[PDB]
């Protein structure tokens, strides 16, 4: 080669694997660049984040560009590419000091190995590259991909190791605390399904250090940027704690009414109305004979590409029949009619009753349901089944979706800091009888 | 099931189906939304309308959305679909208060019977939802599909019912008069074409009668809303009557110069340049060997997706060969060089050019002619090969394709509604003549 | 026919097809609108612009609309489509006098013979249309198409006597002067690749004559508008003369030192990093086993559909294998990881390079060059490898691209017109040198 350059390489071990970060070579008119590496599966990100902001709108505009290259796997040619560009806005964005000059963060899939997952390996890169940028960032994240096999954590499994694997879970988060998770799984309990979130807790710190490491090495000046020194309610957010608790003092573990209707339409294979508070989903399931799924979920949503839902599926799929007995392909369809935004949980329950109706042979009913959580000081409330203005709230919301023995998918959005572990076995305890309770009622449909 | 639930369900007999109405169970969060159905086809209509204009900007920002499902028709996977938005539309804009809030009607097909065409009944559904709605809409209108087989008018056809008939038509209107019209025939006489409004207007009555009542046991408050209290001519719609009126005293019988040339293109199958007054249109016939209409039409329109031209099809359709005959896919694109918006009844001309250049035996020329009708009082007057300025002025306005022994398609927007017969019939036959002599200019190439 | 029109028909002989002119029967509402027609592939034009300018933004809103129609080819169905467009606006642009009130040329093949492209026809086109348009326009411009076929320069060459020729050359420009160059070349000499641009100006004048003859025989008035009465600096455009010249006083054959790594992805087939100066790419070459072609090019660029870089491709065209030697597909993407917007000429070398580790086996190395010149008076100065901002500086800018020994393609915009050649030669023969340099590094990796 030539080399009038100076890219600065730091190379790590991670589980079996050999990360590599690289910076300093590509991209230096961007505020920070970098070039992150697993056994041959190279994601190049890149950061820009403005100068100075404009008239305050008061909002933070962040985006983050996942794009995944065909020559990156050596073939000759926005998808659910957009979902990963989801699992690395999800935890970046509330790691930023209460900031409103724009930031754009763009991973580029550069090279792949069928076996070494690209996603988790851009997050390393979103984090890496936001730290050297010296833009206000809450600390470094880690990233980290958690499997279940003859029984036991498995860290960054393969694509093929995930197939014994009765755990797909992804965490991402800081040195202090857990930030976000996104677990598909197969009916395993909520502790299985939370020594996960700390293993993989554990096992990212290794990455995050690595990256301060390389940020002394490497890292751009930290800017300077304090900031400025008109209604919200902080009241709810207040009366919040051991007070009664407002539209439905609903106590606290109460989860509204239901509505359960099943053969809603015609000529569908199967069908089933849910309708639960402001929330409603006209569930359809209709059987058949890239690719394959062979299971389908899509979302039709009301007026004026949420694969949040994608949830929906991971939840669902727990239950969907072994294929080789039930040979047929499936494809589940949610028209929300009407609400809200947050959801479908609602979805998962609507599916798995129009799945039944279509007379697919499901392992077994399966719901899903909202959780919620405040916490000042040491104080905190766990909410069941949270409606549409109990989120926005702060500190912490997740989902849980899974029959009667266990959980299929679990979501976690963790904002605060102080919350380590029983308390989260509190709340991921209470959402499981919640969660009984819903599937109760379906029981009679 | 487990109902918590409501729902209001009328059911009356239409023609030789069942239609069956039913709100207050789904979208509860919407002014109205309605579940039509009709031999388990069924349509989920909403209508969502603002509260408050805003800056008078002085228009009505009314849209509707139809969309159809595939589960709708137990399969696994914009169209022609916005021209069913179009159906919708029509006939109900005029119906609002002479109104700028907002309003958004939105039809989903949620079930489909191959027989029974979704259609009209996400009509019927725009018009139950927007009574129930207390918007101000000037009553509930009908919809009605008419064939013609062994002679005689029919009530909704089937899809292969259709086969045998020499008619398609659509109308829908209130239970006084009628305000829109699409239909397409096989060369049938103004007569025939029109006791097809005729029939199918009276039996929409029963439509009508059951939303009132339906309006009477589940509708909203209608609400108020009396409105407020500078150039447009009236002058020429006002001289209009019995005055010499205006560009071109043409008289108004008179149909303006035409330009009929033939074989205009060097490599194209058959090609025809259509120029009349401001309007110009290049047409071509291309041959060759969804799906499969194999007989195609296209528009290529100039600067700065109408199918209201779906009408020259139609308009065409009734002399395109029988097939077994001429086994040829034929392809028709009309390229609009020039002008003011208005039409293809040119292009029909254009059309029917082209393919004759192009040797396709057709069963006869074929020509499309714009009127236009305006009343005050009851002093009449129809306006024959309306122009540009000549709409957009009131009352009614109409098109009509055929060749020299009969009718092909025929349209009709009226506004007003001191319109009954005999002058519809006065108009229907005075178009008649400006047809037959535009059919004698082209007779000549 | 019928007749009631007018069209003024003008037909010239050019090189061994019979060119015709028709203006006065179609889109009469426009501007200006002509009907040009070669051997029977017929584009059909329109200019169309404004009236008076709005508040003058200080921009010239120019756009041009290039479509072909799948009729015109008599089949039965915007690409590169575009490109052409580019091939129009190019050299028109530059002959409005110094203009806001906005224009709008929009060119649409009607008929085609495969043989006689429509994009030089649409190119007469746009300059008869705009010289009717009395629309502020500096003369009329011709345009021609070069090959090289058993040595000599040939007029626009068949789609099929291009397959023995090494040129296939664009020329389009005025009576005075050359505005813009496209070529495509076999390695062919700085002299040959001249000898192609004087041809085809001296041919293009044919055109110019009969288009000015028949403005005469039916132009349209020439619009009065002359024009009214904060930061550039003509003080780089002005030391810009042997005076030292700038960020890095680079002398004026200094062309920047270069960074050249191989192998630097992973997975992929070939790979290479470029980076001169403030441009970098990252280019990769994939084997594999409409259509196609078999060599492929793509561009990704970053943040925030240029085939100025079809360019590259051609570029780089000139040396990939005869195929029945190396049969296999080949596709280039080239990542822009970042800059300044200006190019390729470094894609042509990180492609060069990428293929090279690819192992195709490519006739020899190929390296792009972008060039500068500046003209006041007779003193005019050639720069080598110009940069971002010695652009946008005015007069003359160009580029070439190829091998050690020839001249695979060749891009010049030339907007000042005193330039005729010595002059062109001592640059077209200054960028030789300065392209060998390059080649002189590549070939150390």
């Amino acid at each position: 080669d030539i080399t009038l350059l100076n890219p600065i390489v730091r190379k790590f071990q991670y589980g079996q694997h050999t990360v590599t970060l690289e910076t300093g070579m590509m991209a230096r008119q961007a505020t920070a660049a970098v070039m992150v590496s697993m056994d041959d599966t190279a994601v190049f990100v890149t950061v820009v984040g403005q100068k100075k902001a404009k008239p305050g709108q008061d909002f933070f505009p962040l985006t983050v560009n996942y794009q995944e290259r065909t020559y990156a796997a050596g073939r000759i040619p926005s998808e659910g590419e957009t979902l990963i560009a989801r699992l690395i806005d999800r935890p970046i964005r509330p790691l930023f000091p209460e900031f409103v000059n724009e930031v754009q963060v763009i991973a580029t899939v550069v090279s792949v190995n069928p076996q070494v997952n690209p996603d988790i390996v851009a997050m390393i890169g979103a984090s890496a590259a936001l730290s050297l940028s010296g833009i206000p960032f809450n600390g470094p994240i880690g990233a980290a991909r958690v499997g279940y096999i003859n029984d036991q954590y498995v860290l960054n499994p393969t694509q093929d190791e995930l197939k014994e694997s009765k755990l797909d879970l992804v965490v991402a988060g800081t040195e202090a605390a857990v930030l976000m998770v996104e677990s598909e799984a197969q009916l395993l309990s909520e502790d299985q399904m939370l020594g996960a979130v700390v293993f993989g807790h554990e096992q990212q710190q290794v990455v995050i250090q690595n990256i301060n490491e390389l940020v002394k090495e490497a890292g751009k000046p930290r800017w300077d940027w304090q900031p400025e020194p008109a209604i919200e309610k902080n009241v709810v957010r207040s009366r919040v704690l051991a007070g009664e608790p407002r539209i439905d003092g609903r106590e606290k573990d109460m989860i509204r009414g239901l509505d359960v209707r099943t053969g809603v339409l015609p000529r569908t294979h199967g069908s089933a109305l849910f309708t639960r508070g402001e929330t409603q989903a006209l569930v359809t399931a209709t059987l058949g004979t890239e690719r394959t799924d062979t299971f389908l979920f899509h979302y039709n949503f009301p007026p004026y590409e949420i694969g949040h839902g994608r949830l929906a599926k991971r939840g669902v799929l727990a239950v969907m029949p072994d294929m080789d007995k039930f040979p047929y392909t499936v494809r589940v369809v949610s028209e929300i009619t009407e609400s809200n935004g947050s959801s479908s949980m609602a979805s998962v329950c609507g599916a798995s009753l129009a799945l039944m109706d279509a007379g697919v042979p499901i392992k077994a009913a399966v719901a899903g349901i909202a959780m919620g959580l405040v916490k000042e000081g040491d104080n905190y409330v766990v909410l069941s089944d949270i409606l549409g203005d109990e989120d926005h709230l702060g500190d912490m919301d997740f989902k849980v979706a899974g029959s009667r023995d266990g959980i299929s998918a679990l979501q976690m959005d963790i904002k605060i800091e102080g919350i380590t572990k029983e308390i989260m076995q509190v709340a991921l305890n209470q959402a499981k009888g919640a969660r009984l309770h819903i599937l109760g009622v379906m029981e009679q449909a």
